[PDB]
């Protein structure tokens, strides 16, 4: 009986009802462009829901030994990102009609990304540690600044449904995003100051909103069409 279970399980009824929704509303459309978005966006919360039905009951939890004590790291967060990031880009990418070597690059990074913050996460030297996290938060930046500069000018090309859609989009997740890496500096994975039950409250917020939240934005526009 983990304090923070009240938010996996609150975690798990949101990705789970968003879940139902966007496939609810996704069976319905029709159109070919539309039924992409669903698809992939429909996606991204299951594989959160079963990661936090998973942590749930129990597992995806380890306790790895760092400043000379045993920590508790939840590696099921890990196993969701490293499906749930790339995907949410390439709902991006194809809003802006980005280039396939440009898509490669991102999920490449993406997966850098989560690949190196659980080797981070799972170190037993406490400075090898943040060498992992900046790495891990550097390939982060390399994506936001593509998302930025390198998506926003291919959505000008767009007509202006799609590029303000983008804009959205684009922000909620660079706002997003840029917490991820320090929840983690500040949390259980690394200096260890906010403690477990508030951190698992703050990824589930971040969590919610970047993947339901993202999903209501942009499955409720025309711009899928
Ligand atoms: C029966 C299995 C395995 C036991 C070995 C254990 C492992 C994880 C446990 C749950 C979590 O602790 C979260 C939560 C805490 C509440 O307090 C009571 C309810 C709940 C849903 C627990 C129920 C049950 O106890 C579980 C499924
Ligand atoms: C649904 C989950 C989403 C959108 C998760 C996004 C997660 C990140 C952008 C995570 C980034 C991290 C770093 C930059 C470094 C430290 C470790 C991570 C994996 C928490
Ligand atoms: C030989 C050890 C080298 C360690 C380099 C660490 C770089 C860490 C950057 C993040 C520091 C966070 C402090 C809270
Ligand atoms: C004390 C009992 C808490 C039960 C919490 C359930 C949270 C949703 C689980 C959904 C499983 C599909
Ligand atoms: C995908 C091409 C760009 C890759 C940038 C990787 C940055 C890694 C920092 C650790
Ligand atoms: C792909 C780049 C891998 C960089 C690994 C750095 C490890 C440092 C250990 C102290
Ligand atoms: C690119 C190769 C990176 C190798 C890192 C090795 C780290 C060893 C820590 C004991
Ligand atoms: C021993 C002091 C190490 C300082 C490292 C600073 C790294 C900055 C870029 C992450
Ligand atoms: C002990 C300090 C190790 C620093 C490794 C930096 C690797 C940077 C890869 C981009
Ligand atoms: C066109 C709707 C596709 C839904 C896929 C759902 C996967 C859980
Ligand atoms: C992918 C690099 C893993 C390094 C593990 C080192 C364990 C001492
Ligand atoms: C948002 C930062 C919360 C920090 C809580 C620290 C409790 C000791």
């Amino acid at each position: 009986g983990r304090p923070e279970w009240i938010w996996l399980a609150l975690g798990t009824a949101l990705m789970g009802l968003g879940t139902l929704y966007f496939l609810v509303k996704g069976m319905g459309v029709s159109d070919p462009d539309a039924k992409k978005f669903y698809a992939i966006t429909t996606l991204v919360p299951a594989i959160a829901f079963t990661m936090y039905l998973s942590m749930l009951l129990g597992y995806g939890l380890t306790m790895v030994p760092f400043g000379g004590e045993q920590n508790p790291i939840y590696w099921a967060r890990y196993a969701d990102w490293l499906f749930t990031t790339p995907l949410l880009l390439l709902d991006l990418a194809l809003l802006v009609d980005a280039d396939q070597g440009t898509i490669l690059a991102l999920v490449g990074a993406d997966g850098i990304m989560i690949g190196t913050g659980l080797v981070g996460a799972l170190t037993k030297v406490y400075s090898y540690r943040f060498v992992w996290w900046a790495i891990s938060t550097a390939a982060m930046l390399y994506i936001l600044y593509v998302l930025f500069f390198g998506f926003t000018s291919k959505a000008e090309s767009m007509r202006p449904e799609v590029a303000s859609t983008f804009k959205v989009l684009r922000n909620v997740t660079v706002v997003l995003w840029s917490a991820y890496p320090v929840v983690w500096l500040i949390g259980s994975e690394g200096a260890g100051i906010v403690p477990l039950n508030i951190e698992t409250l703050l990824f589930m917020v971040l969590d919610v909103s970047a993947k339901v939240g993202f999903g209501l934005i942009l499955l409720r526009s025309r711009a899928i069409f």
